[PDB]
DNA sequence: TCAAAACGTCGTAC
DNA sequence: TCAAAACGTCGTAC
DNA sequence: GACGTTTTGA
DNA sequence: GACGTTTTGA
């Protein structure tokens, strides 16, 4: 199978250098619990070399390619079912981001049960940990927010 | 064997994303012909995770790591005899930057003979071609500079 | 005279 | 009600 | 890179 | 990233 391991290792190298394994709390008004924990693997490259994200998509067999209005393209794999399959491909080779993976994999464990406020609360605390491994300072929605809101919908978390 | 090839594939993966396979013309005033063509593979990372550049050095067996003053670290392999050896490791796996690799290997071919003013000239012209690919155009110093100043040192190039 | 080691920093690809 | 597909953009790690 | 935002559609 | 520059030293 090792042709495939060469490609996964290569991709792991690329992700480690230029990717994004993430978990975010996004506001969703039509959700009962008001919040979703979005999980994603993302890879950036300038649109000039758009073709490589298409190659990554082929290697993985999952995920969407888009162009950005600023001259960048993104390859993206959202959602637990598809993203678990992918992370377990890259997990033996990831180095710099093995930690954001495992956490995200622990999050995906709970996504099926996330209608339950305590389970949602758990995924939200986990997202924050992933938030502390990303350079990003943009993180505005936290677990503190999900809990106050959950509190206020009259749920016991 | 197959383990080393997995590390070289990962590293190829890394260089394609945050590497720099380059060829610069640097002015060296103590040089007879005033110019040197520098070949280099460089990998960048935040000093936050300075450790990854030491992992890359160990895997390769060559290169220097430094801390920059602004919070980044670079791992760098300079020069023909050691940078050649690194390229042939990565070459089968470099996707994005294999052109820069192949050009730089054509340049390393002639560095031993770069005391010949026409040989330095074929080398400088290959430096600019690498440049049309490493697309951050902060370079002022081109082959036309070398050729013309070579002309004024009394040397016959074209 | 060569040329790597080590360096400082501005622009944009993330 | 869920949640991915698709999106726009500033800050900083390259 | 890492966010938040708007759209599609199950 | 991808330059140009100073330093060490063979
Ligand atoms: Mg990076
Ligand atoms: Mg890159």
């Amino acid at each position: 199978n090792f042709h495939d391991q060469l490609k996964f290792a290569w991709l792991a190298g690329f992700v480690d250098a230029d990717g994004c394994i993430n978990a975010q709390i996004v506001s969703r008004e039509d959700y009962l619990l008001k919040y979703q924990v979005r999980v994603s693997l993302t890879v950036f490259q300038s649109t000039t070399q758009h073709f490589i994200l298409l190659d990554i998509q082929k290697i993985l067999g999952c995920g969407t390619v888009r162009k950005r209005n600023d001259g960048m393209s993104e390859f993206c794999v959202v959602g637990g079912t598809s993203l678990q399959t992918t992370l377990e491909k890259l997990l033996p080779y990831l180095q710099l981001k093995r930690a954001q993976a495992k956490l995200v994999l622990q999050i995906i464990k709970k996504l099926p049960n996330t209608k339950d406020p305590s389970v949602l609360m758990e995924a939200a605390l986990l997202a924050d940990k992933v938030g502390l491994l990303t350079d990003g300072k943009k993180r505005t929605i936290l677990a503190e927010n999900v809990r106050e809101c959950l509190k206020k919908l009259g749920h016991v978390v």
